[PDB]
């Protein structure tokens, strides 16, 4: 039993072993029932891990919403970095795709919803993720309310403030859901997460990446060669779906969806 301010923790609960994290669930030590994740430093990738945990901390402490894990404390030291964070019992988008394989509308459309509400704050600080994917978007189950489950975007060790005359140029994320300017290391801005959550919202649709390539490298050339980009939508999806997919995954970031829209899109009616 380790210690972290009020909270506390045991290394046999585990969570989850990421490369750069690893996260173990935990209780307030008055408030038992308060569950809480406490993510640490993975000593196998120390000085970046050690990194991503201390942005984390910068960018989360100013970020209060619904639809994003919650900063309860943390712990910073020349040598460890402890976050504690809201405990989400449902697990990651990952799973659960894995187990359903595809997504009604509706289901997408409740969780689009909630992904634009947390982005709706996010772009009102100036803040982008930049590692948006299935693994990274969590469920929680908090309930005499409607459609009670929650969507929480987590992990934003990769984010940054970015000024809105300014352009970022840092790559990161993660390929398959890296907008093609990303990727093929260019400028870009805040609409690389929209093509991202063009790319979630794809995968959940459909089952699938809508641009497929062996690797990294492979996905980059082909976005190199094609001009446009247009992905295969089936004939049976809406038509609100339909153009909101087109819309988000364009491959020139100047004829990408803006904010304004993708808030105010008719899909999310
Ligand atoms: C390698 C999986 C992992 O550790 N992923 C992850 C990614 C992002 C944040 C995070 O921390 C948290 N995780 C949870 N919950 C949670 C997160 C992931 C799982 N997984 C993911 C996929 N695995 C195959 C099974 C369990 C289970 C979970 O609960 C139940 N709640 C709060 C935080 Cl701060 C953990
Ligand atoms: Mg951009």
């Amino acid at each position: 039993t380790e210690t972290v301010g009020k909270f506390e923790f045991s290394r046999k609960d585990l969570i989850g072993h990421g490369a750069f994290a690893v996260v173990f669930k935990g209780r307030h030590r008055e408030k038992h029932d308060l569950e809480v994740a406490v993510k640490c430093i993975n000593k196998k990738n120390l000085a970046k891990s050690q990194t991503l945990l201390g942005k984390e901390i910068k960018i989360l402490k100013e970020l209060k919403h619904e639809n994003i894990v919650a900063l309860y404390d943390f712990q910073e030291m020349a040598n460890s970095v402890y976050l504690v964070m809201e405990y989400c019992n449902g697990g990651d988008l990952a799973d659960y795709l894995h187990a359903m394989r595809t997504l009604s509308e509706d289901t997408i459309r409740l969780f689009l919803q909630q992904i634009a509400g947390a982005m709706r704050l996010l772009h009102s600080k100036g803040i982008i993720h930049r590692d948006l994917k299935p693994q990274n978007i969590l469920l929680s189950n908090p309930r005499a309310n409607p459609n009670s489950i929650r969507v929480k975007i987590a992990d934003f060790g990769f984010a940054r403030y970015l000024q809105s005359n300014m352009m970022a140029a840092t790559l990161c994320g993660s390929p398959m859901y890296m907008a093609p300017e990303v990727i093929m290391s260019q400028h870009y801005d805040g609409k690389a997460d929209l093509w991202s959550i063009g790319t979630i919202v794809y995968q959940c649709l459909t089952g699938k990446a809508p641009f497929q390539a062996s690797s990294p490298q492979d996905l980059r050339l082909f976005y190199e060669k094609n001009k446009t980009l247009v992905p295969t939508i089936p004939a049976a999806t809406s038509a609100p779906l339909r153009q909101l997919l087109l819309a988000l995954l364009q491959r020139n970031h100047k004829d990408r969806m803006d904010f304004d829209e993708f808030f105010h899109h008719p899909f999310l009616d």
